[PDB]
DNA sequence: TCCCGTGAGCCTCCGCAGG
DNA sequence: CCTGCGGAGGCTCACGGGA
């Protein structure tokens, strides 16, 4: 029951209601009857589509300033008075200066190791705490203590209020209190997952406290309880918590292994380890840009305009911020200082490293990275010593010649892999040949995936590249997209119909649909994924009975229902960023409480498509879920550096800042992707040009290009066609400076004959702006008599859009609109339909006088050129606009492969 | 003195019978 | 096809806290 709507950008919608045709004249404000209820024949919006498009550039991501949670379960727990406290039985085991026991009595009551006690806080605002006593002992001086493994109330979790009052979660919080702090012996049951879980589908939207999942306070993750087993030297005082905290602390501290020699109070080792990684002499190493500085002199970096000619120019009041990639080096030596008398020394391990040169590092500077491979380096004779605890990872860098295979193949077969072919010298600024002493010493079953809301097959394409899934069933209502999907996934039958329809069938028990296709049944689906269009409630205000009801019938819950009658191993819900805040973050909390209700393992976070191989600002929300018998996937780690501005990854819900398992929040392995690298090899084409297929007048001129270009023997450049802008729009565009950052605000206020012979007049500021004043030439700056609106003050067919300055004063000067993309910059959140005056409309080709084309938009996304599309020009744009950056999906799918291989 | 923000109500048509 | 109708979004305008 959803109807589309007209867009408010394109010219067709701007043009005034003439009053010469049937409909337009029949209006009520024209004396007519109005019993027709229509719009002017000259207002028929072409870019017309459903307003399902949410994430309308909001400032909810800003104001990040906020401390970390981890309440510590508060402090100062009220103390209770006890009459009698006697032990029971013989001390289970009394080693050093303690004597543990089996049970205990507190005023006649019996507490046994394993029982869940309760404690009262110090503030009557925070509910009573619970914990599972892991031990009981008698210290030689402290007295009678006990170790309480804390229990996190459901009303203290992301679920907050939507959490089942009786549900508790395991938390790595625990202290050693004094028995007298106990209040009661509350019983807590463990609602473990049914043996035959994956079959409990159909269901509708407790009697005592129970726990079933472990909760991570800072990452908002819901994983299965640790299967950690005790030993014989602690079986009486075992604490899952401490064990985890102990192992985690052991993984942090960097240690060393084998040694080689002792010299100058500094032993030379051969191997060392950190956070689980094995660093050997000869391996690669990542390092912060503050590590060292190449001896190459670190590359060191108009009059007023005719006030009257360029009026709105004053409005310009308010990847340059992009950090530097990681530093790469070869580990030549590994050692540690020593205080005369002793030989070894931890906490101070050093590393001898051979500095590597990225093209954008040599004298040739940044422009060298235009044709270079994002993983190409240069060997040099420089070296530098860095504090081991500073490395940021492990990498692989080999000689490009000793590679026992094709270089293009070597890089694609590994994660962090680099390669060099020549040596560089800073002093002589020359490119010598790498010394000889520099050369090296010389699958699982695909998941049956079901992708509803498949679209043109964006997210699906990513997994098929990561070799993790196998889309066999795709649900797409929009015929265009559906058809396209089939063109890319011939091995899967596409159900081109409504989602609510199919689930209403299989649930009612059925084998096929009208067309006659095999429907997915219980167990057939291993993985579920898709992007549910959030339409019926793109709000941000508190939920209400009216809208809430409109939610319980949305396409988000329907996706959840599919996740219910299929209980797949892995469930993924991608969507716009603001999904984590819609309706006061409620929609998010509900879809989580919904997954947790199904006893699912789930988490959530935000990713910046750019950081994964895309010259585009596209933050999106991600909801990951895993079956009770699997491992909850981690979030992809940024592969490319990106402007800190479009990386407000953090998310806050009810005064609680939540983040992700991502470490690299600044630097990264590979350099950022630019518009140049994205679309520089594309031929010059004119506005409107609708040539479906054409050739590449020029070989690849960028890494990101040699990739997407494909390896097909057919040089077919498909869909390099762009929209046909109005003759007037073509004028506005041609009058936009190629100067990086130019937009409507820099348009000439003059008259010009269009390709229609018809001439567009100038703009008249017949009013004053009490917030802008006059021009440098005392000229007026007000467009409308409201600066009430005087409909007669409206002006049409003008170079500088009448509307812009009109509303300009309250929408940040529409900075960007009708702007051109700068080569060094990056596309703004790609959309489903490019329009100069569209919210996110800085879409004017860097140099050419037109709007980005479909193929260029394909490039903005991760879509290769081999990928096919379907439908008319506008139909295509929307497919690409909705789709998910394959490079994001891939990198997001690999974090899942590490879970399938986890098995257990 | 400005800002949202939260509706209630007028305004502007899109699908759709239904002819 | 209209030809006109039911009825959904959104766009505008009258307040009510909150700095
Ligand atoms: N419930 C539903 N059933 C079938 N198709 C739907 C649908 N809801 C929306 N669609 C269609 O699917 C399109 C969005 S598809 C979004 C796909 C996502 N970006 C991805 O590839 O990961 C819309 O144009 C809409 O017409
Ligand atoms: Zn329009
Ligand atoms: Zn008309
Ligand atoms: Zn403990
Ligand atoms: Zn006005």
């Amino acid at each position: 029951a959803f109807k589309r709507r007209r867009c408010g950008v394109c010219e067709v919608c701007q043009q005034p209601e003439c009053g010469k045709c049937k409909a337009c004249k029949d209006m009520v404000k024209f004396g007519g009857s109005g019993r027709s209820k229509q719009a002017c024949q000259e207002r028929r919006c072409p870019n017309m589509a459903m307003k399902e498009a949410d994430d309308d550039e909001e400032v909810d991501d800003n104001i990040p300033e906020m401390p970390s949670p981890k309440k510590m379960h508060q402090g100062k727990k009220k103390k209770q008075n006890k009459n009698r406290i006697s032990w029971v039985g013989e001390a289970v085991k009394t080693d050093g200066k303690k004597s543990y026991y089996k049970k205990v009595c507190i005023d006649a009551e019996t507490l046994e190791v394993g029982d869940c006690v309760s404690v009262i806080p110090d503030d009557s605002s925070k509910p009573l705490y619970l914990a599972r006593v892991t031990a009981l002992w008698e210290d030689s001086s402290n007295g009678q203590m006990f170790h309480a493994h804390w229990f996190c109330a459901g009303t203290d979790t992301v679920l907050g209020a939507t959490s089942d009052p009786l549900e508790l979660f395991l938390v790595d919080e625990c202290e050693d209190m004094q028995l007298s702090y106990i209040h009661s012996k509350v019983k807590v049951i463990y609602k473990a997952p049914s043996e035959n879980w994956a079959m409990e589908g159909g269901m509708d939207p407790g009697k005592t406290y129970f726990y079933q999942l472990w909760y991570d306070q800072d990452y908002a993750r819901f994983e299965s309880p640790p299967k950690t087993q005790p030993t014989e030297d602690n079986k009486f005082k075992f604490c899952v918590s401490c064990a985890r905290l102990a192992e985690m602390r052991q993984k942090e501290i960097p240690r060393v292994l084998e040694q080689l020699e002792d010299l100058d109070s500094r032993v030379l080792y051969y191997s060392a380890t950190k956070n689980g990684i094995l660093y050997r002499v000869g391996d690669g190493v990542y390092l912060p840009p503050e590590a060292f500085t190449f001896n190459i002199k670190l590359s060191s970096p108009k009059e007023p305009v005719d006030e009257d000619l360029y009026p709105e120019h004053y409005r310009k009041y308010s990847n340059l911020d992009a950090p530097e990639p990681y530093r790469i080096g070869r580990i030549k030596e590994i050692f540690c200082p020593k205080k005369s008398n002793g030989r070894p020394n931890e906490t101070d391990i050093k590393i001898r490293v051979n500095k590597f040169y990225r093209p954008e590092n040599t004298h040739k500077s940044t422009p060298a990275s235009y044709h270079a491979d994002i993983n190409l380096l240069y060997w040099s004779d420089e070296e530098a010593v860095v504090d081991f605890k500073a490395v940021q990872g492990r990498c692989t860098v080999e000689y490009g010649e000793d590679l026992p295979e094709c270089v293009q193949v070597y890089s694609m077969g590994g994660p962090n892999r680099f390669y060099f072919l020549e040596a560089y010298n800073a002093k002589s600024k020359s490119f010598e040949d790498p010394p000889n002493h520099a050369r090296s010493p010389g699958k699982l079953p695909k998941l049956r995936t079901l992708d509803v809301f498949s679209g043109c097959g964006g997210l699906s394409e990513g997994f098929h590249q990561a070799g993790i899934s196998d889309t066999l069933w795709a649900i797409e209502m929009w015929d265009p997209a559906a058809q396209a999907f089939r063109l890319n996934n011939p091995g899967s039958t596409v159900f081109t119909e409504d989602c609510n329809i199919l689930l209403k069938l299989v649930m009612a028990g059925e084998t096929t649909n009208s067309r006659g296709q095999r429907l997915p049944q219980k167990g057939d689906v291993e993985m579920l994924c898709g992007g549910p269009p959030c339409q019926g409630f793109s709000g941000m205000n508190r939920f209400n009975s009216r809208t809430y009801s409109k939610f319980k019938n949305s396409l988000v819950v329907s996706f959840l229902s599919y996740c219910d009658y299929y209980r797949p191993r892995f469930f993924l819900l991608e969507n716009v960023r603001n999904f984590v805040s819609f309706k006061r973050s409620m929609v998010l909390k509900l879809t989580l409480r919904c997954l947790v209700r199904m006893g699912y393992q789930c988490t959530f976070g935000v990713l910046q498509a750019g950081q994964y191989g895309v010259a585009q600002t596209r933050r999106r929300a991600i909801i990951l879920a895993a079956a009770p018998g699997e491992k909850l996937p981690l979030f992809p780690e940024p592969l490319h550096v990106f402007a800190p501005r479009a990386c407000q990854l953090s998310v806050v819900v009810d005064d609680k800042k939540f983040v992700s398992n991502i470490t690299r929040l600044s630097s990264g392995p590979f350099r950022t992707i630019t518009v140049r690298d994205t679309m520089s090899d594309l031929p010059e084409v004119r506005n409107g040009a609708s040539a479906l297929e054409i050739s590449y007048n020029g070989e690849p001129q960028s890494w990101f290009q040699r990739q997407l270009r494909g390896a097909q023997y057919q040089p077919i450049l498909r869909d390099h066609i762009c929209k046909d802008m109005s003759a007037l729009v073509a004028a506005r565009m041609r009058h936009i400076p190629l100067a990086p950052g130019s937009d409507w605000r820099d348009l000439p206020n003059i008259e010009v004959r269009l390709s229609d012979g018809t001439m567009a007049r100038k703009l008249r500021y017949t009013h004053h702006d009490r917030k802008n004043g006059r021009s440098s030439s005392g000229a007026l700056r007000g467009v409308c008599s409201c600066v009430a609106c005087d409909p007669a003050a409206r002006q049409f067919n003008t170079l500088i859009p009448w509307c812009l300055p009109h509303t300009g004063n309250r929408h940040n000067h529409w900075a960007g609109l009708y702007g051109r993309l700068e080569w060094d910059g990056f596309f703004s959140t790609t959309v489903t339909n490019p329009e100069p005056m569209g919210k996110q409309g800085r879409v004017l080709h860097p140099e050419q006088h037109r709007v980005v084309s479909v193929r260029e938009c394909a490039r903005s996304q991760g879509f290769p050129d081999t990928y096919r599309l379907f439908g008319n020009i506008l139909d295509k744009h929307r497919q690409v606009g909705n789709a998910v950056p394959p490079p994001l999906a891939k990198a997001i799918g690999l974090e899942i492969k590490l879970c399938m291989l986890a098995k257990a």
